[PDB]
């Protein structure tokens, strides 16, 4: 019988009766593909972690009540039995709120179908959602637990509670009791705060450990103290130990020198402290998983987070280093380390324009609009990610320029306007509430709005999308609202109908082949794919949704592409969804094209 | 119905009576495994060749009389077929003699049982070999042919007859008779010589078109000049345009500077002449299939070359070049090269001594030993490549050094050398004819002889190997021998046995794990014996060839990743066979290294 608990007397964890601590990494199977979760995993454990942390993301795994996906990408079993056959443990963050800079903290979108829902509360609808998750969930991880045969260790409750506004004790009491009720009373529970008084004050409850987080600029003496604070008896935990930081579109990349992780890392060790590397690889930001903060500001598509690991899984000089750091403290695995992948430049491949989304809305909206005199939501209308078409029609002629506006500035978060297919520009969360527009009367006037990310931290995390409130043209209210939601993934999937079912431009869906030879060992290879030219898009390679790209904003130019979603002899399809503006009007086909290059731009003026 | 054919009217191929040039790269199949066969073909196609050359090599295809190997890294058919898919048309090499710093020039060694044999005349026991050898090759070659649907283009008899002293054209006619029953009248025969008339005498004969070769060297002019004295009319030729040179060990590593090779590349091309750049690729001499020249002198493991494309495929800085001189003559093919194959470290693998020679001949020849009164060669001992074992019991006392010589220099090619199992050294052919050696009477002597490769080229192909002449003790002839053929292939296959300053010829052993689920491993890598002497290594059973970091150029053998797996241990296994470097305390120095770069032009 196997046995993982807090030691209180000697301010340690027991493993089968013997003092233990953790050295750990932060890897999540949501922003790696399967492919490689063994790969970096691997590298994980070579530079010497012997546990590693992961968050649970409720959205990934429910995107509709009582529709569960947890198998291919979404198969959080799996990727535990494989950290369990590597020789790693786990720790555990299941949530059900991660934030993590993911789309909604994590939290699953149509929790707003009830408009004045308090998330992370006692509300007694979030509490219902919770605990039927909680019910699908739970009894998964039961035989990972170690005292069952499995690698998890410790659990965390919530995700800096203490952070949020609403204090809700009750919430965290609820949340304990179904966590033990699922996994009975020996695992390890534990929250995360900041090291600070002031964060933990609400954070913490009893029954559950209270650990900190805090980096490379903290004072290490003073957050562990604000720990023992709380816990004045058992192990140092830092959970999250930042070694480098999130990004937001256009803002440059963040970094963190590497000898100030190793040096903090040598002092967290040396204390005898539990730390986790948060992250130790970002990865990938995928579809439309980003998330976002207040005020309003997107996290980009690529997670690299200036990792030890790359985003694409490539040992850096802070993987080394850290490793370095980690060997003086315990005996790291022998042998060598798998390689960072080969890369390969296929070049340049031509793109040319199938379909303007006015014209592919059959396909993207095969069940019909919703017609509504005011505007819908996106909840409301029962889409959560990617795009809805708002159309009605102009009410005056418009030949001198009428402005367009949303007065309480709810265009959430962004909108491609366009009246009788002639491009009118954007409206735009918080930057510009009013575009000036021109066409006769009884025009059609259409906004394409773009979800850009849910907010997923602060207060603001209820945040629906689309347009929220009214819009007006000169002053006056528009009604008569006809709303598609589209369905861009599936018509993407189907060359928006082509293979059966077996200044500015128009938005629009590009398409272009190219292939790569069978019978070569090393191809198809990884890849980064780059935008010359174009504006604000979401890319997609044989119907894999790589993200968005927005060369315009930066620091991200290029966009990871991994080799398993790439065919031999068949021809790939690439797929763009151009926003704003396509380098593909004039007589140089040569221009409405894409560029596969073999090392990443993420780090751009 | 498709059409090649030489207008001699107009000085050209005519390709379906269009005019046609080649630009050619040699590629030998028996050099590159398999599994990288496209691999190298579509690099050769991306470089803005329309054809690629290949030599045929017979004792690759029949190494004991009616038993032939067709299949899988020997498949010939498929290889072609290969090309074929790929757009690429064949120039095809057949021999029976290749030359190609190869195992005896292609030739079976299993002719050398008849002692006398003239190799490459019409020696009637040489004509009935070669006769049912194309018996059963050209019928293959013929559905392969262009006017069938096939690739093959043009075919070669012979390889360079000119140079040889025979000069039989008796043996050429019979070549282009029996080449003509099996491949019809339309196929365009060919010969290859050097650019230079007394090369050409005894390599030319009426009905073969009158090929040259040359390399970077050479005067274009005069040599075009030399083969239009024989054929005044029909394409120019060079089927042998050198890229780089062969190696001998211990002599330094050949290169031959990329701005010389597409400087004459683009004057030979300029001409309007049809080329074949040899190599193109290399690749390398697995096995025991190195040649050697005479006086003897062997050929490494490694066949690099100094070629466009790098032992390993790699895309090279003369690949490049060339490919850049061809685009100034014709629209190469779009598109991204498939890239050089990444090569992995995968660093020390300790190994630790298994069995001597001496102790696994139970294994090694489980047939028994062979008695004769004086020493067999390795054709009459029934074995072609390798090791045998040469035993005697000591007649007088040697307390004292006593002389131990083949006075007639008849140890072909090395031998390490034992009494009791004290190694004493080593004879070395042409070298060391004379060995000082100490022991008891009754004292077992053996010396553990190596076939270090067949002299591909010259007088003295009749290379047969072993003790070929007596030896002496104190100026006695020794006699009363017991000879072990040795079966190292499947010693080694089955760890020799075991299943479920010098030392002693040994056999060392390890293992080393790759990680499964990992999608770039494994990979393409090179193994390195810091410490160790000479020798041979196999990986999973898989003979690499030869090591003598003691002499290089070559330090590194290439390791192809597809025979190293992931689902259970690999295993090495190294015969060294002067010394070891494993009788230290330190069983972490009995070691080989894997490195990510080759190092096969170290001084
Ligand atoms: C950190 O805080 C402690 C007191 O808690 C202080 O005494 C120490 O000097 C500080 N260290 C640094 C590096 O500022
Ligand atoms: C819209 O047009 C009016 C002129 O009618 C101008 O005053 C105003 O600056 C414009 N607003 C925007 C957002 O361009
Ligand atoms: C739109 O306009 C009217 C105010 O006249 C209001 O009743 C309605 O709630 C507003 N709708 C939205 C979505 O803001
Ligand atoms: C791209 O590929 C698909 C088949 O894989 C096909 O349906 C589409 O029409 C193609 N276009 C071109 C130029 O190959
Ligand atoms: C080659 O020889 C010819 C005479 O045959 C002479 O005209 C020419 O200069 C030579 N070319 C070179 C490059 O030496
Ligand atoms: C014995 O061997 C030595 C060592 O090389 C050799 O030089 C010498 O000629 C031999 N001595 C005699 C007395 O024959
Ligand atoms: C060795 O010696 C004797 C001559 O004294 C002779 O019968 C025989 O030809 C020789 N054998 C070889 C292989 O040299
Ligand atoms: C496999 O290789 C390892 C080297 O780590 C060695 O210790 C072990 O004895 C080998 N096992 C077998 C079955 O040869
Ligand atoms: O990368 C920034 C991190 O900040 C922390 O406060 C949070 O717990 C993580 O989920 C993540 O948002
Ligand atoms: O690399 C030197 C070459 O010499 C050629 O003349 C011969 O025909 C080839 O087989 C090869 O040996
Ligand atoms: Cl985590
Ligand atoms: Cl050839």
């Amino acid at each position: 019988q196997r046995m993982f608990e807090i030691d209180y007397s000697r301010d340690s964890f027991l493993k089968d009766g013997q003092p233990f601590r953790y050295t750990s990494g932060s890897i999540h199977y949501s922003r790696v593909p399967r492919f490689y979760w063994k790969d970096r995993l691997l590298k994980m454990k070579m530079a010497g972690l012997n546990a590693i942390q992961t968050y649970v993301p409720w959205n990934f795994h429910e995107p509709w009540p009582g529709q569960y996906q947890f198998s291919e990408d979404h198969d959080v079993e799996y990727f535990l039995r494989l950290a369990h056959e590597l020789g790693l443990l786990v720790i555990l963050r299941p949530g059900p709120y991660i934030c993590a800079e993911w789309e909604m903290g994590g939290l699953p979108a149509w929790l707003l179908e009830k408009e004045s829902i308090l998330l992370r509360s006692s509300d007694p609808d979030y509490l219902a959602a919770v605990d039927k998750w909680l019910g699908v969930l739970l009894p998964k991880m039961k035989p990972l637990l170690y005292q069952n045969g499995g690698p998890v260790i410790t659990v965390q409750v919530e995700n800096e509670y203490g952070s949020y506004f609403a204090c809700d004790f009750d919430y965290l009491r609820f949340l304990q009791k179904r966590f033990r009720h699922h996994l009975g009373d020996d695992v390890v529970l534990f929250t995360t705060d900041g090291a600070h008084k002031t964060f933990l004050k609400c954070g913490a409850l009893q029954g559950l450990y209270t650990t900190v987080d805090f980096g490379t600029g903290s004072n290490i003496t003073d957050a562990f103290l604000s720990q023992r604070k709380c816990e004045p008896k058992g192990p140092l935990i830092n959970s999250e130990f930042y070694t480098g930081w999130l990004d937001h579109w256009g803002q440059p990349h963040s970094t963190i020198k590497t000898e100030a992780v190793a040096s903090s890392l040598y002092d967290i060790l040396a204390r005898g402290a539990s730390v986790n590397l948060y992250m130790f690889i970002g990865g990938t930001n995928f579809a439309y998983w980003n998330g976002a903060n207040s005020p309003y500001a997107a996290q980009p598509t690529s997670y690299d987070y200036d990792a030890p690991l790359s985003e694409a899984g490539d040992l850096t000089e802070k993987y080394f280093a850290l490793r370095n750091i980690i060997q003086k403290f315990e005996k790291v695995p022998e042998g060598p380390i798998p390689p960072s992948t080969p890369k390969f430049a296929y070049g340049k491949v031509t793109l040319e324009k199938l379909k303007t989304v006015g014209a592919a809305l059959d396909i993207l909206c095969p069940s019909g609009p919703i017609k509504s005199l005011y505007p819908l939501t996106f909840i409301q209308v029962k889409q959560h990610y990617g795009f809805v078409l708002y159309r009605t029609t102009l009410p005056q002629d418009c030949s001198n320029p009428a402005p367009l506006s949303s007065p309480l500035n709810g265009v959430h978060d962004r909108a491609y306007v366009a009246v009788d297919g002639i491009p009118q520009g954007v409206l735009e969360r918080n930057n510009v509430i009013t575009l000036n527009i021109t066409g006769k009367a009884g025009a059609t006037l259409d906004l394409l709005v773009e979800n850009m990310g849910r907010v997923n931290y602060g207060a603001y995390i209820n945040d629906f999308k689309g347009l929220v409130s009214n819009l007006t043209l000169s002053s006056n209210i528009l009604t008569d609202w006809t709303i598609f939601p589209l369905d861009t993934e599936d018509a993407v999937r189907s060359h928006l109908g082509g293979w059966g079912h077996r200044n500015y431009t128009l938005p629009a869906f590009y398409m272009g082949n190219f292939s790569i030879p069978s019978g070569i060992p090393d191809l198809p290879q990884d890849t980064f794919i780059q935008f010359p030219g174009w504006t604000k898009g979401q890319v997609w390679i044989n119907g894999f949704n790589l993200g968005r790209y927005w060369p315009a904003r930066g620091p991200q130019l290029t966009l990871f592409v991994p080799q398993h979603i790439l065919m031999t002899s068949a021809p790939n399809t690439i797929t763009v969804l151009e926003l704003e503006w396509a380098p593909c009007s004039s007589d140089d086909p040569e221009l409405c094209a894409v560029t596969f290059v073999d090392r990443p731009v993420i780090g751009s003026s």
